[PDB]
């Protein structure tokens, strides 16, 4: 029965109302009063606790991992956290110890978050420094890159999805947006900023469309278009309706979660089947009890399934909400399972992710099915301790005489009346019950299944209190009265006391004589006369003739003993150096506390006494240690607890409040013989070593009931392995996910914890797993869902979605933009124009839609659109001749050179759009893209190529974009790597993907185009493939597993000869 040092948490801060989040690793983070407490969803329990902060935790955000792993970068874990005295700390949750800290002035930090773009550094930490301070930070060394002053005050802000150069401000006064952000130079100016015509509770980009962001209100919601600064779409609650807290968007599937002030959670989707945009709401919980102090703070999402919701509420008790489908505008099934379609016969899982549950995006109002419901379901709930002000007692001490039924149970007293009980080997909470109907002053044992606890009522004007006592047995629950009926006109009980063979108890009252009870018999013995001295302090010997001392008000020693119903006196002492308020006794050693702060050492051996002043203030209560021959005391100060030790005087270790320690103590006890338990008023049990010093638990050493399916836990070389074994399934002819039928020698332990880890899996991805019809590229998907990785999760989708659509309508979603198809593309163009020419207001937005009307095709609407230019607007004149112009010019064989000289000469003295505009206008795209991209607008000339132009003219312009795209300055290769994919060149990316040393992602490449028939083995493309295979085989072998490596070595052929010469 081994016992760990752990804490544990409570009730949570007004300061953490927004200090939450869930990354991509699958763990869900909080802050507590002044501690960081990480806990899992899948199996609901407490993993690790992080102690370093002096002051309130205010933000709490995960790491981002957007960037290949490897053994130089492997899996691990990284937090980030930000206090109230302007101190962040970078964290590396495997064994509780800080890698970095940055500490700049002292005011509190208003926002934290990482960067995306992790191409080139993936060390990066963007922070706001009140009041008008923005720095860039450096999570590995802490060194500052710039920093840049604005003469606002900042509350929040957001980075693009798409562009990672543009960054906006939310500031008092409007918005500030940003178009030069880079991590060599700071900004350059101010920026641009608007006003909004204060109140805005939240703002943020739109993951699902380009150029979206959203405003929260308390009653609106405004969707905002960035090319027309203007509201395209309102989501407005009825008249009588919760008002909105807060709201989170999806990045897979065009939807909003939202947070109502009743704790609600509401689900809405974009509507697509049958002039604004419209959200539909689809799912809908249950709301919780409001109470002035039970409300909730805020709601987390998980980033990579999007199905499962998280919700934190001040008390301390975390909901976990899921998301369900079943079989206002209808939806319908998506075509695609785990990237491919499949037929009609074939195992599926709805539930795995959002993007299964529902179709991809539709426009309303077009010709074309199986109906879909979701519904929430509450499947979790943690529970923390209460209110402070705890009561706490130990149990027994682990004798010789009861080894085999010994439990280490924890009993704690709350304000509520109920009893909580702890394991303290687990720290899961064992039991909790309902006893009085107030305040729990003192809990006590009686045997190892029972123990007994009493509380008061309130006094009236007399002083007259009604006592309870109830006695308790843990595995039934059963509470019967001890005392009986004895009515609810008493006097108080301060303090009880059961003897060391929980054979004889004592009940002291104000002004009432003692009583001397049987915990067996449950009947009274005897009560004492009235003539009898008051109590201030009692104590048993722990020596059925048992013995017990006590003091009076004067200071006299009183010492009696009991057998049966006799009682009678065994001697007196002299008066001795105020009043007593606590006795202790062990062995043949006596220890008396005085009000002054005074420790009186007697010894009944020698007649000595050895009086040593603590200089404290006053001593509460003082408690030795369990064990035969452990002479060691702890005592409690008002101030702090210290341990002293009765054979030499000298103390030992001390934890003042203020000076070495910022909480207080509330109640000292002891675990066991090295360890102490101390109770903090801010709602924490700490378990603490012989000197109260504070340790660094590590996740590595510590017993778990359900194993977690977490592969960032394990070592560097297991994960890739394991990653590489599930892969591979086929081993050997037979299916199987035990590694003791895979040749791979290593040590055990690491094969145990590869091996639990494995049979934590839920039962359907097991069995998923165990599919002959599963192939490879769904493979790779649900382990790049599994792993919580993001770059795979977007290179195998496209990849798939690709090669399925090429080997021989089920459309790419639009979250993807210039990685659609042409039509899918247009279609929804026309439809933002459409929106745009809605909702014209002033003459700055009818040239701009004109504009836009000019080079997306449409001519009739324009020339029309021309014609409405007022009499007295000095344009007129070139309005009308450009619409007679756009009339008269629709013939494009003859009389064109001198059109296309003039745009040529337009587009050299600077005017570029218009030059632009007019050779898209006459016959021409391909050369307006070209000289868009000479002047370095590469995403304009990409969108003119995606809207117009065949698909033969659009390749070479990609393709010169993907070059430009691969500049060392610029280190954008995953987009390049994605629009190639879109060119349908495998061969080039294969060969792409081999030169940047990814030999895992290339050899499977290679694999799923081989399958799929896209470019065969001939004379000239088998080097690449068997260098290919040669460098994954040796990165196999310096992985440990043999296996594989001679699997690929086998096919790769000549290269892989010398590499069998030494495997075997």
């Amino acid at each position: 029965f081994k016992v760990s040092a752990r804490t544990l948490t409570g009730a949570l801060n007004a300061h953490n109302k927004a200090a939450v989040d869930w990354g991509w690793q699958g763990l869900i983070a909080y802050g507590c009063h002044s501690l960081v407490v990480v806990i899992d969803s899948i199996t609901a329990q407490t993993l690790q606790v992080l102690e370093k902060h002096k002051a309130d935790v205010v933000k709490v955000k995960w790491a981002r991992e957007n960037y290949h792993h490897n053994i130089g970068s492997p899996y691990c874990l990284r937090l980030a956290s930000a206090d109230v005295n302007g101190k962040i700390i970078v964290w590396d949750v495997a064994a509780g110890v800080a890698q970095c800290e940055i500490q700049e002035h002292a005011k509190p930090i208003q926002d934290v978050q990482w960067l995306w773009n992790q191409d080139a550094s993936r060390d990066l930490l963007l922070a706001i420094h009140p009041p008008n301070y923005i720095v860039l930070w450096n999570a590995d060394t802490g060194t500052k890159l710039w920093k840049k002053s604005y003469a606002d005050n900042i509350l929040s802000f957001s980075f693009d999805p798409f562009d990672p150069s543009h960054l906006t401000l939310l500031t008092s006064e409007g918005i500030v947006f940003i178009s030069d952000f880079s991590p060599s130079k700071p900004p350059s100016g101010p920026g641009k900023k608007v006003y909004i015509s204060n109140d805005c509770l939240q703002l943020a980009y739109l993951p699902s469309k380009r150029n979206h962001m959203l405003l929260l209100y308390p009653r609106e919601i405004l969707i905002l278009d960035l090319e027309v600064n203007q509201t395209v779409g309102v989501i407005a609650i009825e008249r009588t309706g919760v008002p909105f807290l807060q709201v989170i968007p999806c990045f897979q599937r065009d939807g909003l979660f939202c947070l109502h002030e009743n704790g609600c959670i509401t689900l809405r989707v974009r509507r697509s089947y049958n002039q604004e945009l419209t959200y539909d709401l689809r799912s809908q919980c249950d709301a919780i009890r409001v109470t002035k102090t039970v409300r909730p703070f805020s709601m987390v999402c998980c980033p990579v399934n999007e199905n499962a919701a998280a919700l934190v509420v001040s008390d301390g008790r975390v909901m976990i909400w899921e998301l369900k489908s079943a079989v206002v505008s209808p939806l319908y099934s998506p075509v695609s399972f785990c990237g491919i379609p499949v037929g009609v016969l074939q195992n599926k899982l709805p539930d795995l992710s959002l993007d299964n549950m529902i179709g991809q995006s539709a426009i309303a109002g077009e010709e074309h099915l199986r109906e879909v419901h979701l519904k929430f379901l509450l499947t979790g709930l943690l529970s923390g301790l209460p209110a402070p002000q705890f009561a706490i007692r130990m149990c027994p001490p682990l004798t010789t005489k009861n080894i085999k039924m010994y439990q280490p149970l924890l009993a704690v007293g709350t304000s509520n009346g109920s009893v909580l009980v702890y394991h303290l080997t687990s720290g899961l909470l064992h039991k909790e019950l309902s006893i009085h109907s107030c305040e729990v002053k003192g809990i006590e044992w009686t045997s190892l299944t029972s123990f007994l606890s009493f509380a008061t009522s309130t006094p009236n004007n007399m002083g007259l209190v009604r006592n309870e006592l109830q006695l308790v047995d843990l595995p039934t629950g059963r509470s019967i009265a001890f005392r009986g009926e004895r009515g609810n006109d008493e006097s108080a009980i301060e303090m009880i006391k059961v003897s060391h063979l929980k054979q004889y108890l004592a009940v002291v009252f104000r002004d009432k004589p003692l009583e001397l009870w049987d915990v067996r018999t449950c009947t009274l013995l005897r009560e004492m006369s009235k003539n009898f001295p008051t109590i201030t302090a009692l104590e048993w010997s722990p020596s059925a003739r048992e013995h017990f001392v006590f003091t009076d008000i004067d200071g006299q020693v009183y010492h009696l003993t009991v057998e049966g119903n006799s009682v009678k006196d065994s001697a007196r002492i002299p008066p001795d150096m105020g009043s007593i308020t606590c006795i202790a006794w062990k062995g043949d050693t006596l220890v008396l506390g005085d009000m002054d702060g005074n420790l009186n050492f007697w010894d009944l051996k020698g007649r000595v006494s050895r009086g040593i002043p603590t200089h404290r203030s006053w001593v509460r209560k003082i408690r030795f240690a369990p064990g035969k021959g452990n002479q060691k005391l702890i005592a409690m100060y008002n101030d702090g607890a210290e341990v002293w030790d009765t054979k030499e005087v000298q103390m030992v270790s001390s934890l003042r409040s203020g000076r070495n320690v910022t909480f207080r103590i509330l109640d000292v006890d002891w675990c066991t013989s090295d360890k102490v338990i101390l109770a903090s008023d801010d709602g924490c049990i700490r378990v603490l070593e012989m000197s109260m010093k504070s340790a660094c638990f590590r996740m590595d050493e510590q017993e778990l009931t359900e194993p977690v399916w977490c592969p960032y836990l394990l070592v560097p070389r297991a994960s890739l392995a394991l990653k590489a074994f599930l892969l591979h399934q086929p081993w050997n002819g037979q299916y199987s996910l035990d590694i003791s039928h895979v040749d791979y020698p290593e040590n055990e332990e690491i094969k145990n914890l590869l091996q639990e880890q494995l049979n934590s899996l839920s039962n359907d991805i097991k069995k998923l797993l165990l599919d002959p019809e599963f192939t490879l590229l769904q493979r790779c998907l649900l382990v790049s869902r599994l792993y919580g990785d993001e770059s795979e999760l977007h290179f195998w989708t496209v990849a798939a979605h690709y090669l399925h659509s090429l080997s021989q309508s089920n459309p790419l979603d639009i979250c993807y933009d210039v990685l659609c198809e042409n039509a899918y593309f247009q279609k929804f163009q026309l439809e933002r124009v459409n929106l745009q020419e809605v909702k014209r207001s002033t003459y700055d937005h009818t040239r701009k839609c004109t504009d836009q009307l000019l080079l997306l095709g449409q001519t009739d609407r324009a020339v029309q659109l021309l014609l409405e230019t007022s009499a007295d607007n000095q344009h007129y004149y070139c309005d009308s001749l450009k619409a007679c112009l756009v009339t008269t010019v629709t013939s494009s064989g003859p009389s064109q050179s001198t059109i296309k000289l003039v745009a040529t000469n337009m587009i050299a003295n600077g005017k570029l759009a218009e030059g632009v505009q007019l050779l898209c206008l006459i016959d021409k795209a391909a050369d307006a893209c070209r000289y868009l991209q000479t002047y370095g607008e590469w995403n304009r000339a990409a969108w003119l190529a995606k809207v117009r132009l065949n698909p033969e003219e659009c390749a070479d312009v990609l393709r010169r974009w993907v070059d430009h795209l691969c500049s060392p300055q610029v280190n954008q290769k995953s987009k390049a790597l994605l629009v190639l994919l879109s060119l349908g060149c495998f061969f080039s990316v294969a060969e792409t993907l081999h030169s940047m040393r990814y030999f895992d992602r290339a050899a499977l490449f290679v694999e799923a185009c081989l399958k799929y028939g896209a470019f065969e083995v001939t004379e000239d493309t088998e080097k690449l493939i068997t260098a290919i295979y040669a460098d994954y085989a040796r990165s196999l072998k310096n992985l440990g597993f043999k296996q594989g490596a001679v699997l690929f070595a086998s096919k790769a052929g000549a290269a892989g000869k010398d590499l069998l010469n030494e495997l075997e």
